[PDB]
Parts: structure tokens; C-alpha cells; sequence
């Protein structure tokens, strides 16, 4: 039962202790392995839903939270396989950032979205099966009091 | 800037990030060395007084953040000399508790009070020199939202 809260130019805005601030929005990187389903599945049952990118300054500082031997479920799928990438939240896929790695996406049948840390590019987006397993990352909205 | 928060069952209860909390205070543990007149001064410039001690649970919550080999200065002093004690705060000084150690207060000339750890008893106020440079304790109210 414990938020901390960060000064505001509302008061305070506010965050689970053991997540992480930026922006308008606090973050939780899972270490745990799961299927695509079931990482939204933890994620909801925090009361958050898998990641969402609208800026690139946004990703800038995700990363710098993970470990790059293992790469990370977005929330970003494409459920019939016919480049119809969705968010999560319903933000448009095509006015919005796209960061994927260099030829990807390229494969019908892998209709999940992770972020991956390939050298010499780094940090980028790549599709995977839905049903393997990786880690998670996790956005809600800061509580502003 | 920070606060850390506590769930209340007004649904938050705080405190200042580097601060200690009980009750329905904040506490801080000034680890310098001034005379009574500028640990208090310290206090208000955050804020804050020498603390105040109300029941005993409080300071059994408080000598478990202290020094052993140590002494602090407490919000209770004594300053015409003829054994008048009062609080920082004008709580009155009867009608609570006096957690002197075995023979103390003991000097008309030493007109502040502080807390120190003596075998066997453990610890206990004692009266002192005002102008001698010890460490203090700091109190303020529990910021709510
Ligand atoms: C080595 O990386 C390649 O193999 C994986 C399979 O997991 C693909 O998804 C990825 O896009 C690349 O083509
Ligand atoms: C170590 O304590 C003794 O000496 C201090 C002097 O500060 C007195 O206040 C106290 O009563 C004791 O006699
Ligand atoms: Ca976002
Ligand atoms: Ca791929
Ligand atoms: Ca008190
Ligand atoms: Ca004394
Ligand atoms: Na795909
Ligand atoms: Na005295």
C-alpha cells in the first residue's frame, strides 16, 4: 500500500513504489515469461495494459529499464495476419510512430509485436509468434493528487 | 522531489522521501551537531520543531533509528531555570509522559532536555547545556491527499 509522488508545476502525481515514472504514465517491466495472451492477461490484473509507443522520447526511456538478452511484448498485434497492425488501446496504428528494426516485420504468421536490442541498430521492433514466451512490459496512467 | 504515500483505509497519508514515518507524523534524524537554538531553527526551515513525545510507542519507534553512542535534543526545555519544562508545541507538560532516567533532571543551569542511551536502563532523557552542539530530531504533521 504505497505510492511515491513526484512534484508537479494538481500537486502530485503518483505511482506504484515499485514501478517507474515518465510523462504521464508509470511503467512495470516483468521478468517473468509468459505467452502473449497471458502477459496482457498480468498486466490487466494490475489494472494496466501492455505498452503502447506515441513518441519516440517515450521508448528512449523504456529501454533504458531492460536488459537486452531478452526481448519484450508490445502491446501492437495483427490478429488476422493481414498487416492490420492494432494497438492495444485503439490509438491508429498509421499516424502514429512505427519503430520497427530494418526488414521487419516479415512474417504472416507471427502476429505479436516485441522490442528487441539487435546490434548495430540496437533497440527496435520485431514480429513474433503470439504463442512463445517473453517478457512484458506494462503502461496505466499516473494518479495525480 | 518525491513523497512516499501510505493507503489510509482522505485516502493517502505522506511523508518527505528521506523521512521516517509513525502515526500521524514524519520524523527526521539529523545526524549534525548544533546547539539547541539551531536544531530548532533547522527543524523550521523544513518545516518542522523538535519533536515532541506523546505516548510511548513513539519513541519506542524512534530510539530504533538512533545511535546508541549518541545523544539527540528533544523539543522540551526549561528556560527561566526553576523547573518549568515546556513543549516546543505548548502541549502541556504534566499531564503526559516523563521519560527522565533514574535521577534526572538534576541542574537548574542545564535547561534542555535530550535522549541518550545509558546502561542498564537504555534510553532515557536527560537534561543539558543548551549551548553544547548535539544531534536532534525533527517532527512536522503527515501531509494528506
Ligand atoms: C533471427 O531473427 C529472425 O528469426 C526470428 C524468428 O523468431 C524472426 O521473427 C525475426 O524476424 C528474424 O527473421
Ligand atoms: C553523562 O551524564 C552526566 O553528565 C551530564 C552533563 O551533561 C549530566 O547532564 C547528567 O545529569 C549526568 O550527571
Ligand atoms: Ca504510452
Ligand atoms: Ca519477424
Ligand atoms: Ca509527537
Ligand atoms: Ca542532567
Ligand atoms: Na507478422
Ligand atoms: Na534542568
Amino acid at each position: 500500500s504505497s505510492l511515491t509522488c513526484f512534484s508537479e508545476g494538481p500537486a502530485w502525481g503518483c505511482c506504484p513504489a515499485s514501478w517507474k515514472s515518465f510523462g504521464s504514465s508509470c511503467y512495470f517491466i516483468s521478468s517473468e515469461e509468459k505467452v502473449w495472451s497471458k502477459s496482457e492477461q498480468n498486466c490487466v490484473e494490475m489494472g494496466a495494459h501492455l505498452v503502447v509507443f506515441n513518441t519516440e522520447a517515450e521508448q528512449n526511456f523504456i529501454v533504458q529499464q531492460l536488459n537486452e538478452s531478452f526481448s519484450y511484448f508490445l502491446g501492437l498485434s495483427d490478429p488476422q495476419g493481414n498487416n492490420n497492425w492494432q494497438w492495444i488501446d485503439k490509438t491508429p496504428y498509421e499516424k502514429n510512430v512505427r519503430f520497427w528494426h530494418l526488414g521487419e516485420p516479415n512474417h504472416s504468421a507471427e502476429q505479436c509485436a516485441s522490442i528487441v536490442f539487435w546490434k548495430p541498430t540496437g533497440w527496435g521492433w520485431n514480429d513474433v509468434i503470439c504463442e512463445t514466451r517473453r517478457n512484458s512490459i506494462c503502461e496505466m496512467n499516473k494518479i495525480y493528487l
